[PDB]
């Protein structure tokens, strides 16, 4: 095998990865500290610190296909690109948002995440309140909210929606194409649960550190892969994400 | 330009891509909706042609001259007889002679039992979505026929109601947070789900081009040039599985 | 010309030509046939009739005057697009008159108005009638009082079927422009896909020229304007454009 | 003999919602489209002959002798004060003109009034407007600029739509914070209560015959004995209404 | 020495913007402002009588830190807020209102004409008290610019409510755009309780600069040389003038 | 660097000086009664104190890659800034602190409130307290978890005091700068003109060391980073802050 | 010193240049006789860092030979019987290594004879090892559970293998003993430490000195530390055997 090394992915969509800090790193694993807040009372609200370590895992995208043909035409080009790393971004996220930190996985920021003060919310609140009442809770960590991850159709609900008045509120469709809510942006991908939320402050909260860029790499040799005549595509990433201060997000769910 | 694209066509749903070739092989992830364990996939050593399709409007003997005037009708009128008819190969082909291996020949059968009593027009559709998880995918979007999509949207109850229906829907052409393609492409009653961001790309080989034949068949007859526009494409699977085709239980 | 609406000239092609006449195929399509569902052509032929509007004045003063270029180039000027989009939208095609839209346009199914549905709601319909030319949507035409009327248009629900009565302002209705004009009839409306079931073509551009002894212009003491614009409609498929009214 | 310099309000004014002109000549005519409000059919427009006049406005105010063409504090004199009050009495021709003499046949006048039943029962202000931009298109000509006093703009820029929602958007330099995209021109000349719009751009149109001149006296009535200079400041125009119907006038009966 | 551009905070338009902006060169300067009558509907001609305005001198003095002084970086910034908002306060003083005697100014209510009180009602709100001050401004045939008030009373003014909690025409944010009946509001401390004035000031009379606002720093000199360490100061020469004293009105609250 | 949010830091003066202290003149502003309702001077003077933001972490990566920087730049900057405001807000003016505003700032007049206010209504009247000083309010300080019941608040009358719950995002009110900062403990508030009462001088710009020597960072694999930033603020008319609280 | 180099001069020792070790563990499988193989189950280990302090004065300090002497002699020797701690009783969480004894395997009883002593019950540990099909390297006691074993006599009144005479260092059955306090009496183990697990150094035993820490800068006196930083390993569970003993 060899690296028929190069072309980066692009899609139209802001993937959490730009929603996170962006800072290189060349180690297999570092140590930083969690800001335990504490939701503390009113007095000694200070929040306590914690020796925490992170590792630096690796994602990978995988896929056969002809060796003939495939070496032969440009769509090999294309073939990585729309499929690769397309597929390869977008399972990212499945980490960066649902990880489960374990062998291979990441620590997702949801199973990270501090659970959604339910107790704010009160008679007769459109999911719209809901998020108002969010974007609250994430400040008592010092920090202001910086976007918003949801779920392709609860977005399509939320965006647009009337006000017992033929308002419109926050604009969708318009406005209602990622773009922004409230001015703060909107991440919405299929990684992402039905029904649930998730907001927080991820502009200072949390930050990833990149071992090494994504890079392709081919093998006529596998899995029996040479005998019929089909070698395998694959494209990996080193890379560890560490979440400084929890409460700076909060996941939820919506009132199903 | 083709651009009275008011909505997006499956070339737009599916992967873009590019080859060099006439043809091209491929592993088919033969996926099994395999049980909890294995329930594993297998791998199929399977292939794309590359077949050329293109549309034809024969027009009057004279307009040849007035060349602005010719321009535009080819590219706004001509395209969209292009793109539109070529949305036709992608969504379901005899993948026989000319024909393209379209989504329906090789789409999964709708399961039947995950029918309830008891549930609406649309609740059918919901169900797919969930057929599709069955491959361990996701879903990118559905395709119906304009009209089913009428009846989808413009829903009520027992009351005067917009259930998720709302004009403003039916101008967006999504659902669910689905994109929808309304086509008349596809039979009434039929609709197609599945995870088509990644469950099958398409590979382009030569762009749209003109060709106009005063010579050619009706042309004489229909006593004015023939214009003609073509266009060489490869449609491909990775995995039908993420792919679900049947119709509405009337 | 003008700064405000959207002129239909911008909903139908564009583009011009050299001869006076255009020669092409309508796609005649054989729509509702559960049997061979196909299209017929129909070789049809374009005419290039000349449109203008008349505007009266006086030529002596003015022929000094620096401003009256001010005027037609800014003012006068709108006034043929007005006029222009009247011809275009409908006419008996006799004449120097063009086919239009209105005149090849197709009827609407009555069937489809389902008891509960309201005058927002019958242009509804109308969108999908269009599907039925294997085309979609693109534009919708009417006049200024029923657009009006169905902007600010509550319901026993207390609120607006659109937002608030701004709807009225940036025509947009449902992801589909709209354009209010007095072309457009009282209680008659128009959809479909102008973008590409029409197409327009330029002859030569719009040529102003004055005289007095134009009609009663000699009793006036005030010299005739006008602007005369050779144009040519062109309909392909016409089962594209949908043509109805109100029940009201 | 003054030395000159140009002038101009801080936001805008009618004379910017007019399609400019100018012209050598100390008059001229037009045609008139009597638009009637006709029914369904021949709902045509009937013509009339019409003529303009170059009218001469001017405004004026004394100062004294020795201390005024000896210090720069004329120009100052003339730039805040008379163009001042020149350019806002303006307006009032344009706006709510006379005809008669050196008045200017005023738009208000030769507008179209408003069609009251054409309101219905829960209407607020801003909805009576709506209704008024729509009489606008009657005259086959869209909307082009708002004329509302700002004693009442105010009022409209700041409203609940029956829930804290505020319309139009909160006060923000309310006016500029122009409505339905449309402009909007707060002055003294529109009265309290009464409102104008229509399509300005293309409704009417202006011609400018003369500058703003300005020239002094000291010779005056009886200024000569008490050395008060008296300072003028004229400009020759001349106002053309061409589809009055373009134009419509009411008032929020209270 | 020499300045660019004063700057105050500029949350609030002091008389000075809303009377007319001019310019003088002289040391003083003559005019004539017609003196309007109030006159019954015929001869409500202007009579013109001959004025006079002298040139006065306004000091506005800020106390420096003589380390301050000495470099560029930290004086600048707490002068430019501190020249251009410290003014306005001062120059109202004369400008609102003066003996116009000494180095003083003609201030507006020393010119103005009195309030109709002939005019009020049973009990007309407090607000339509200065309605009526509106009105009467036509007393010369001019249409009013701004409203200048004590601070407190607006309040009063703005919060408003009927037998219910309803914020009259006024309200909280009212306040906060400081303009009602569609005419500019400036809150100024100058105005006493009670103490108003109305009238077209955009045109009612135009005052005239002389010298731009100056500063002088000095160690020993003014009762607070005494107190140390350093000095600092701001000279102005402006020039209030009045045509038509009838387009100001001042009258009091009572009640 | 982007913080979203408006510190006190652009609520306050701003300005610069070489010196390590500062003199001035504080005007103090009797609440006199109409006559001699002069303002009295006090020789106060301002200290150039020291704050910084420290952190520990394993220079594993905070020396084994240049990502280090990366965190300092964007990240921690936020840090020091938001604790910047601790000071401002409220410090005691004893050791390295500085003079808090809340510990210059003058009572609340609860002669103002009457049944019937509500939290708004309170800081309302807030706002006039301020022209006491004879300046205006620029600006307000609350708790966030106060700006939030204040910003969507509603009465019988189905509708907010400003609304529309987006009150909250674009901190506004009346149009008077507000911000919702942790630093601002709960049910209390504070206004006034901090615009022109109260200056802030730079002696020096942010800045960061670094050196595991300290305490027990080196016997641990660890670091301490941090940025200290040399300030000093300065109350002219004390009078214009006023501050109090609610009912909780 | 010892001369046993602790618990490390009984595990394989190598070098590294990262802070995390992605190595594959042989869950082997004592099964049954067939399927008998081992399983495989990728496993990471991080690096922590472990140093030894120790104080003192500089008059009496910054001498060449002394400092140069003190340190090479004593202190790195000290440290050692400090990472012993981790090494063979180490935690998983915060600064500490996965020690042995916490993936040793638990002793079988099964083979106990009807009555023997302490000593028999080692023999059936190295066993036991085998068992994982790797043969024992090292032993390791507690001082005492040292004491009464070097002091197990038959009621015939002498000792068992045991002579002051007939007698040598650390050593039993063949295999090292490693005395340490480290382990907590009565708990034992054995296994082929050889290959059972190894250790990598990030970097050799490196020696700093500071007056600022604490109040040394006072107290004219000294901090000199020996900063260490490694990590071990794990491969086969099974090749390290834990016992308590019961009596």
């Amino acid at each position: 095998m060899q690296i028929p090394g190069i072309i980066m992915p692009g899609l139209r969509r802001l993937t959490i990865r730009d929603l996170l800090a962006q800072g290189r790193t060349s180690s297999n694993a570092l140590e930083y500290v969690r800001e335990e807040v504490f939701t503390n009372n009113a007095p000694e609200s200070d929040i306590t610190f914690s020796k925490q370590t992170a590792n630096v895992k690796t994602i990978a995208h995988w896929v056969q296909a002809s060796r003939q043909v495939m070496d032969d035409a440009p769509m090999l080009q294309s073939y990585i690109n729309n499929r690769l790393m397309y597929g390869l971004a977008l399972k990212e996220e499945g980490q960066l948002l649902n990880g489960d930190g374990t062998g291979d996985n990441l620590e997702g920021l949801n199973k990270v995440a501090t659970a959604y003060d339910t107790s704010l919310n009160a008679t007769g609140d459109t999911r719209a309140d809901i998020i108002a009442h969010a974007i609250y809770q994430v400040t008592e960590s010092e920090f202001s909210a910086s976007g918003i991850v949801l779920n392709p159709r609860d977005w399509h609900n939320i965006a647009l929606l009337k006000d017992n008045e033929g308002r419109y509120i926050f604009g969708g469709p318009q406005a209602f194409t990622s773009n922004i809510m409230w001015g703060l942006p909107v991440v919405p991908t299929k990684a992402q649960a039905a029904g649930t939320f998730t907001v927080g402050g991820f502009d200072m909260a949390s930050q990833v550190w990149d071992r090494m860029d994504a890079t392709v790499e081919v093998s006529r040799e596998d899995r029996d892969n040479f005998v019929k005549n089909m070698l395998t595509i694959l494209c990996e990433e080193r890379l560890a994400l560490a979440h400084y201060r929890p409460t700076a997000i909060i996941k939820g769910t919506f009132s199903s």
